[PDB]
């Protein structure tokens, strides 16, 4: 218009060449807390948001852009349409259907695999450079089928996994001692959710191991009863779902934590879901967490976990069974 | 204890502490955007519905590695809001359909006189920030009720208005909204009136080239960014249900000049009997100084006749609803 | 370790978000630790002639690593260090000696400049170019000129930090925040820089219409010297420690921020002006400009008293006549 | 007073202040990385040299619009320090050539005398963080002066060596130092200790991997890293002439830590006596919790027999000098 001439002088026209961009599927409440969380580390330039419920979508997106004024991420964009995500460094994947009562994970996979089959072709379209960030559950299932259809490389797939049961296992163990999580050390890994395992030989604060102290750490004889911070970590969705009918904060930071990972190429190990066939005696292509190294590229390197017999076992088993799952899937 | 050597028997007691009261869309808008931003050092929920409120405490400590804030408590016993510097109300009834304005405001009043002595009894020296619509009106309500000073009785008032205001001016003009400067003044949603003469960019008032903005005779019809100010929630709650995350971080806002004694001027809801021509007790959204002892200063605004009339009307508007409360 | 790390990914690395700061002085070490701090980079890396001072300073601040967010902090005096940086913050220069003419001082920059911008070009062809070495706009000119680089894209820190003192000072008389008071100062860095009276305001509130003589000498509230301090800040700052580095490290990691994330903020910072603002020479000056992912993309046309057009058009001569005079 | 109007007679008092005491390049490093992380509400800076201090209080005044930190003041005089929640002392005197240990530490027990009964007078209840070299001994003066409990003197002690470790560790991985685990502890200098039971990646003990790890018979020679770690100081102050950086930014992390009462763990300088075999008065960096009360409890480290007599003998050297000084 004429007033905005009268104030300023254009003297470039430009290209948008989006260059530090995420997109979020999905604008359900894991999500908006996702996206809201992204927002306030200041880790894009643009966000994108997409999902098939058009009014939802769009007001969601005109009620983060009203806070424009209090964010430093100066273009925020909605659309049912895929081209909106185009040139995403990071597509972070929070939709399908969520778990009915009494529902396998076999039925309830498959029910995704028709969404997945119009969602991940379109973001691979759009950002064929991009990685992809797995949230929705089941997680470690959902990552694998992800990952055929995309047709990209491993490093480039990555399932959230096990990285939010590892922050409330620390949080559980700060409580205990006294300590803050992020000095309280310990790592669940394996199958999110019921399967997980506890490695209890790396439970430690400042580099003291507690089974070092308390050799029945994590069995029946224990007399501190620490097996009960992991089945709280097991039994913690179920829990705040029971008093609030879903969880959203903190899935959405642990979200955004491997976010800052990867946009800015830090190159912290995460306990998230990775393609380990070739690793801890798996033989099929199977997603479970383990320390990775997660950076700019995806995961570039694991770390090598010395476990026991038992929890080697514990591992082998989950990988069986998501394996009976994922053969029995029609795509 | 084999592990960690106890050295000081200390007693832990709040330093920076924020309670919200509502654990709505709103009130946990605020929270998570209070989280973020490092503000507290124990935010303390209540609300009474009380399933609900240990389940958003639990998911937000769940968090507690992505965060720095130690210490994250909750129950619909106000004891767990003790020394707390700041408490922001976001609790209230909604209109039913068919209700009146004054009982509908009559019924609120009933609730704040659970709430807000309550709050006094364990923060005698908190600042209270009232979020809960209507707010000007509720504001008012509160300071009533709690006995506070008038400095330490903040409203949101037109806080978030005014960001919309500036969303949608760098919008026409391809600026960021930081670079866009404008001001919604008054009653908080449909009487607010946008201060035509202070829009400007880097110190450009626009009115001085355009000298119809705002009118009828605007030929960019500038008026219609605020129509659109004040449609915007309407429009948000049709389109998705309700509005939580613009009017979260504009109250994480006011909370950073409140904790930090930044002393930066807002928008938002005071006392302003003795301005402006307004002769009762009333609340209405100006350019407050916000600190740590709440609102200690205001900006005059110089308002054209027009201007000054509407904030007249709807102090005269506020006043007749509120000396009819029973209190 | 191979038992410790097993190895997925042959990767190699490209960074996407690289800043380099050349000249390892005080104020480029300042704008180092300012960048650091508000997490800009994922890549930093420092050029410098003195290699053991530029080493030092390196190592020093990589032993910080723990406490940032910036995985790899580089340094040398060879520019290939530098390659692929979005951002490239210019401090290092000569500094003028005892019997030495400004023609001469700035003569011996422009010859600095021919190794410095050449070596920057031809390692991250398509970067921002941000001058900061004094005397300021002369010197932008001189580095747009040498790189051959389009005008958007070669920036000057001119009257940020003149803006910036002038907001503290105002806020220390009014009891506000400088974030929440307003007011622009322009044209020359330093000595001959104009405040906009006109602008100066809190929430939209002009003191000039409270207060018509603001600025002029029969001001009581003689506001005139908070301008006359800001012209005089950098004096006694330096007769006071020797140098400055704080405020202008935290201007320039500001006007960095805006860079780095797009924001399309208004900053006054020197830019090419020619066929604005009156101006007919090849000149930067400080205007209100919009500032973002691809340099200086708009500009603010602020309305100038007569008094004001002239101080920029006898700025834009007393620059362009230095500048005709120097040999490239 | 047309443009603002006062509504509130307001005496305000700081509630977030820090004190940095001498404005050398450690101090200014310390002051910028606080101002940056937005852990105070007041700064104040102190020191002897009257044109120096007032120089860099006006450098950092002239950023305050790129800051969070409403107040900066200076003066030689400490009742600019008043009501101060921590006080960082960085001030003290260099060892000269040929001087003694003895005599270098008692130069700094006489400006000492100087420095922390003014700070206490004017903060009675303030945290004291003693970054001055040699930090060990140096916080043991400054507790005997001061007359406050062991948990309120905190040195800073090895926080930096142990920061510096985990950098190189994780340089050695192509890992990012945040993930890599490691603990130096003891005597801030030649004589720290690295615990090599402790050093990991996700829990994995490196030295389960590698039986021989920080023994000369270790292959891959990680003694080298302490080594390293040991001669940073001098390799840097060869290069540049003295360290500031990562100094201000371990001291920032500290103070954040107290600030927030975060309560995290940092290997830090704390009065041991009863611990380690160790009977008398002295400071050594061990894992702390460190918070709003300062240090509270302490981590049991398991050492190895070696270990165990690398401490003592710290201990032993620590208590000989102090033995000798002249209160």
């Amino acid at each position: 218009a004429a007033l905005k001439d009268q104030l300023i002088v254009n003297l470039l026209k430009e290209e948008q060449v989006p260059q530090n961009k995420i997109t979020v599927v999905g604008v359900g409440a894991v999500g908006m807390a996702c996206a809201i969380s992204i927002l306030m580390k200041d880790l894009a330039d643009e966000l994108a948001l997409v999902d098939v419920i058009e009014d939802k979508l769009k007001g969601e997106m005109m009620d983060l852009q009203h806070g424009s004024l209090f964010l430093k991420t100066p273009k925020i964009v909605s659309s049912k349409d895929y081209s909106v995500t185009a040139n995403s460094k990071l597509v972070i994947i929070t939709a399908g259907a969520r778990q009915q009562e009494g529902e396998s994970r076999l039925n309830l996979v498959q029910r995704n695999v028709n969404i997945f089959k119009f969602i991940i072709p379109n973001v691979v379209k759009y950002s064929p450079q991009c990685k992809l960030l797995i949230v929705s559950n089941p997680v470690d299932i959902l990552t694998y089928v992800a990952w055929k259809i995309s047709g990209f490389p491993k490093n480039r797939v990555i399932g959230s996994g096990c990285n939010l049961d590892s922050a409330r296992f620390r949080y559980l163990m700060g409580e205990r001692l006294g300590v803050h999580p992020l000095s309280c050390h310990g790592w669940v890994l394996g199958e999110h959710g019921d399967s997980s395992v506890p490695v209890w030989s790396g439970v430690n604060v400042a580099g003291v191991s507690l089974k070092s102290l308390n050799p029945q750490l994590g069995t029946d004889a224990d007399k501190e009863q620490w097996k009960d911070v992991h089945k709280q970590v097991v039994d913690s969705a179920y829990e705040v779902i029971k008093l609030k009918g879903y969880t959203s904060w903190a899935i959405g930071l642990s979200v955004a934590d491997l976010a800052e990972s990867i946009m800015k190429n830090l190159r912290r190990v995460h306990p998230i879901s990775t393609m380990i066939k070739g690793l801890y005696g798996i033989k099929e292509d199977v997603f479970l967490s383990v320390p990775c190294i997660l950076g700019q590229n995806g995961i570039s390197d694991v770390v090598k976990v010395t476990l026991t017999p038992d929890e080697e076992a514990r591992l082998k088993k989950s990988a069986d069974t998501l394996w009976g799952i994922q053969k029995e899937l029609q795509f």
